[PDB]
């Protein structure tokens, strides 16, 4: 069947930016009808998958405990009602929700409406290679119908992913244990080989028999009745495929393929693509695989049988994934270091901590983030990726020296310390206070973040190159800011002290000894690197459990 089938009715508006101008050149790299082949490969995985999936007991949520995950700025309903009214419990947003639920329950055929949009992200002006990637497109269900998702699958899209594919779940680990996995996985082997594994357009790809076979393992699950059959409406409904409306309430066109917006796409892509891989390792015959799966991202570690064999196992790999409609986008290569693999937009490197012992961290081309942190500056935006990029790389070079100083100095000269910010973890929104960070990284990287040297050669080029490249001063200029914005955070005593000496410890010449931060195991991190949510609309406000007086 057709990915997707459009009327001619435009998809409308809701360092470069994403628009609905190049929505045209995505919609025909998305479209094409689908080719899939199963074999017993594919019908053996599944099966212990399966086995593995029917462990899950899952519970459904009640109205009150989906409507709290709902983001204060998600987009209203059609039907009277915006997120403030969700999150209030306000009557008519809950009246609607409960006949939006019972018509789940009654009609199990009819096609949910969705909305189509052009996604605005920003990239940078690079005339290297090409040139403007095409916006991507979002879909996603009404206001109402994304609660009634949370009450029905939000601990099952939770729970068993990790039941399923155990340590091969990528969204189980915070960045340091993702590198503790892959570097474990890579000293296992006797002689290691690595890839990653780049699909073509994954949602286009995810056919109506990849959608009923995720809710085969669904149903393995321990599930209230009217849990299952919300999943098996939701399933036909809306998982499956439905009408395309654009911004302005026209017939767009009608969807095949996995929906970008809905709260089982991180999930169900995740279980695809692990299954289709799961199968292409045993059809090309690689030897003790090891897999790390993030919704499309794939990044496979494995025993080398030699260059050639290598070479020809990938290419065995891929038709097999191209057969299980997963074609790929860049070809895979083979890896033989694991500093030089790049999975989920990132590769491992190595530092030391301030006793001269080796810290393996994960770090990334710093082009993006710079971008969208000079975007950000400039204009106000809804979710700040500074901020998330100042959590999840905190022991990078880059992200100590440029991102921490920059914004530090803004949110001084603002005033804005204290006031909580958005930022997305795992497709989640969390709203964070700055404040709170080097208790946060404490936390995800250890205290050794805050004392990371002798970075690789390789790294520091990327950085100085990557500064000269967009006209950022150079690392020398950065020190000296940091030691006055250091200075007065010092001077305000409480967390915005504990910013300045610990989120700034690089940048004096002494370098002082640091202790634990004794309020770091107050933060509730639970929710925190458990699933991704990619395109689910789930959010949290960062809470702290068992306060002391004198913290
Ligand atoms: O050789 C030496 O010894 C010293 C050299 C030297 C060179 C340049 C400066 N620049 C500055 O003082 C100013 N800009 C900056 O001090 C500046 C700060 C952050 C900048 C950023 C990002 C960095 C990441 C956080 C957000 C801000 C970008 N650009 C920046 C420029 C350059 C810029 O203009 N825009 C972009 C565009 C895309 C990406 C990055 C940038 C402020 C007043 C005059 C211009 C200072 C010293
Ligand atoms: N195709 C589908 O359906 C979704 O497929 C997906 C594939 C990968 C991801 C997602 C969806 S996500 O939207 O859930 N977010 C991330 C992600 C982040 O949130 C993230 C946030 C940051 F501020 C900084 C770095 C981040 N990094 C890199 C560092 C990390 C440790 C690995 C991610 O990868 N990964």
């Amino acid at each position: 069947s057709m990915s997707y089938t459009w009327t001619g009715a435009l998809i409308t508006p809701c360092v470069y930016a994403t628009t609905s101008r190049s929505a045209s050149l995505r919609q025909k790299k998305v479209t094409f009808d689908r080719l899939q082949v199963l074999d017993d490969h594919y019908r053996d995985v599944l099966k212990e998958m399966k086995a593995k999936a029917s462990t899950v007991k899952a519970k459904l949520l009640s109205v009150e405990e989906a409507c709290k995950l709902t983001p204060p700025h998600s987009a209203r309903s059609k039907f009277g009602y915006g997120a403030k009214d969700v999150r209030n419990l306000s009557s008519k947003a809950v009246n609607h929700i409960r006949s939006v639920w019972k018509d789940l329950l009654e009609d199990t055929e009819t096609p949910i409406d969705t909305t189509i949009m052009a996604k605005n992200e920003v990239f940078c002006v690079q005339p290297e290679k090409g040139g403007r990637k095409p916006a991507r497109l979002i879909v996603f269900p009404d206001l109402g119908v994304r609660v009634c998702e949370k009450m029905a699958l939000y601990d099952v899209v939770s729970t068993l992913p990790q039941a399923v594919m155990g340590s091969s779940y990528g969204f189980q680990y915070s960045p340091g244990q993702r590198v503790e996995f892959l570097v474990n996985a890579w000293k296992a082997k006797k002689c290691p080989m690595g890839f990653a594994y780049d699909t073509r357009c994954f949602d286009s790809t995810v056919t109506e028999n990849d959608i009923r076979v995720e809710e085969s393992i669904y149903q393995c699950c321990d599930l209230a009745p009217e849990a299952r059959q919300a999943i098996r409406s939701l399933t036909e409904r809306l998982y499956i495929g439905g009408p395309l409306t654009n911004s302005k309430g026209q017939n767009c066109g009608y969807r095949r393929c996995r929906a970008s917006g809905v709260l089982t796409t991180s999930c169900g892509n995740t279980l695809t693509c692990y299954l289709k891989a799961a199968a292409a390792c045993r059809a090309a015959k690689l030897q003790d695989c090891t897999m790390l799966v993030c919704g499309d991202d794939l990044v496979v570690i494995c025993e080398s049988a030699g260059t050639q064999e290598d070479e020809a196992s990938l290419r065995a790999f891929t038709e097999a994934m191209t057969r299980y409609s997963a074609p790929p986008g860049d070809p895979p290569k083979p890896e033989y270091d694991l500093e030089l693999i790049t999975s989920c937009s990132s590769n491992v490197s190595v530092a030391h901590d301030a006793s001269g012992k080796r810290v393996y961290y994960l770090t990334r081309d710093p082009t993006t983030p710079l971008a969208r942190a000079a975007w950000e500056t400039a204009r106000h935006t809804p979710v700040n990726s500074w901020l998330g990029n100042i959590i999840m790389y905190a022991p990078t070079l880059w992200a100590r020296m440029i991102l921490m100083t920059h914004f530090f100095s803004i949110l001084l000269a603002q005033e804005q310390l204290e006031k909580a910010l958005d930022c997305q973890i795992y497709g989640a929104c969390y709203s964070i206070e700055p404040l709170d960070l080097p208790q946060i990284i404490q936390r995800l990287h250890g205290l050794s973040a805050f004392s990371l040297h002798s970075y690789s050669p390789g790294e520091i080029n990327r950085v100085a190159s990557c500064l000269r490249k967009l006209g950022v001063p150079p690392l020398r200029v950065w020190r000296h800011r940091a030691r006055s914005v250091r200075a007065r955070l010092l001077s305000q005593g409480g967390r915005a002290a504990t910013c300045g000496k610990y989120l700034f410890n690089w940048a004096v010449r002494t370098k002082l000894k640091l202790t634990p931060i004794p309020a770091a195991s107050q933060l509730d991190l639970s929710s925190w690197f458990v699933a991704g949510y990619s395109g689910g609309d789930i959010y949290h406000s960062l809470s702290r459990a068992r306060p002391r007086w004198f913290m």
